[PDB]
């Protein structure tokens, strides 16, 4: 019945591993297009077309902080591209127009024959992450382009915290002790106000600003929660809906809120 249904069934276990159950390749982008440089992982096998996920770094920081997400997320069958930016000093919006630049040139290779990832994505099934100020970028992304399936920044920075009009299914990371970032002014506000969407707060338990990167000691929660987010509802995928609404009930996580979420 369910047609974007990939992989076997999700058990903790499954979701807790470095890797998912699909095999992974990645490329260099060669002519970034709307943004200074990416790189595509894909699952070879994945069973099917995929939706496609955009991840953006923080101010003055590059691919590294968040390359962790490519394999994990494209080993579970999603097709990630992970950006640098024009400039290392680009503020949130322009982090947003860059995350969609780089989904339009994801959509644009997958009618490419050339491409490794010709025929691979579906382009009507897409979603953003970001650190930071990538992650202040994704929230204005999912605001502007309500088509978005699912959303789930980490420990965002945004001096506007209003984000009540957004409909897309929003994970929120936070880092309890974050002092670039803090959680009383950046992530909490707007966590609290979006009135309108399936949304999630979850706050990993004395983690500095840093807690989401690659390298986290928190990769096993971290994710399980973020793949279990986006095949829950960039898949519309039933067997996810535990993983992706519960408490964890963990001392790993210090503060933890979800709605409309079953
Ligand atoms: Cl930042």
């Amino acid at each position: 019945t369910n047609p974007y249904a990939r992989g076997p069934n999700p058990t903790a276990a499954s979701l807790e591993a470095s890797a998912g159950p699909f095999t992974v390749r990645s490329f260099t982008v060669s002519r970034p297009s709307g943004y200074g440089a990416g790189t595509v992982y894909y699952p070879t096998n994945a069973g099917g077309t995929v939706g496609a996920i955009a991840i953006v770094p923080g101010y003055t920081a590059r691919q590294s902080s968040i390359k962790w997400w490519g394999p994990r997320l494209a080993s579970h069958g999603f097709v990630v591209i992970t950006i640098d930016t024009n400039s290392t000093l680009d503020q949130p919006s322009s982090r947003s127009s860059q995350q969609m630049a780089a989904l339009r040139q994801v959509a644009s290779l997958n009618g490419t024959s050339s491409s490794p990832i010709y025929g691979k994505v579906d382009t009507a099934r897409m979603g953003v992450m970001g650190w930071s100020m990538g992650g202040g970028g994704s929230l204005i992304s999912a605001a502007n382009n309500p088509s978005l399936k699912a959303a789930a920044p980490q420990a965002p920075w945004d001096s506007s915290t209003n984000f009540s009009s957004v409909t897309v299914p929003t994970l929120i990371f936070a880092c309890e002790n974050d002092s670039i970032a803090p959680v009383n002014s950046s992530a909490l506000p707007i966590y609290d106000s979006m009135s309108r969407n399936a949304k999630q707060f979850l706050e990993i338990n004395g983690g500095s600003h840093s807690c989401a990167n690659s390298g986290n000691s928190n990769q096993a929660l971290i994710g399980k929660k973020g793949v279990a987010w986006m095949k829950r509802f960039m898949d519309n995928d039933t067997r996810y809906s535990t993983f992706a609404c519960e408490n964890p009930n963990s001392t790993r996580v210090s503060d933890f809120r979800t709605a409309n979420c079953s």
